């Protein structure tokens, strides 16, 4: 049975200069983990400005679409194929890439010269922040996630956690 999440989120974009209380109710399969549905929200509170949209294998993970059906914005997260992002590219006005493992610095040292060839912007997440945020998670969890600078700061269940932000390739 799928497991439902409800999280309770009160934003702070220090960088952008956006603040917001967003209420997400996300489902969670056991095939996929935890951490890879943190790190959508975390995507989507860097850019939460953009209006983006979860999803529910082709598809974004989060997009935008205008009234004239064109997507305005895609994120994905993880670590995708170059020419998974290839196609994206061309559908997508800005395409942005978010990776969460901890296989991401190998995976960007092969896929560099092919993703250097693409205008899209490359970011990291720092895993071990995220798993860390994962074990204090409740069914239903009350966040708080502060940005600022090239780190997000996140306080769960009066933990707080540091989460970095590395940049691969800009945009």
């Amino acid at each position: 049975k799928p497991t439902i999440y409800k999280f309770r989120i009160a934003l702070s974009d220090m960088n952008n200069d956006y603040y917001d209380s967003k209420n997400l109710t996300i489902a969670l399969h056991p095939s996929e983990k935890p951490q890879r549905m943190l790190a959508r929200i975390l995507a989507f509170c860097l850019n939460a400005q953009k209006d983006l949209e979860f999803t529910k294998t082709e598809e974004p993970d989060l997009w935008h679409v205008a009234d004239d059906q064109s997507i305005t914005h895609w994120i994905e997260i993880g670590e995708p194929e170059p020419d998974r992002i290839k196609k994206a590219s061309r559908l997508a006005k800005q395409v942005k890439v978010y990776t969460y493992n901890t296989k991401a610095p190998v995976w960007w040292e092969k896929m560099s010269g092919k993703f250097s060839m693409l205008p899209v912007s490359v970011e990291s997440f720092d895993y071990d922040a995220i798993d860390m945020i994962c074990q204090h998670l409740d069914r239903g969890t009350n966040l708080s996630v502060m940005i600022t600078g090239t780190s997000i700061f996140v306080d769960v269940n009066d933990q707080h956690v540091e989460v970095t932000v590395k940049e691969l390739q800009s945009h």
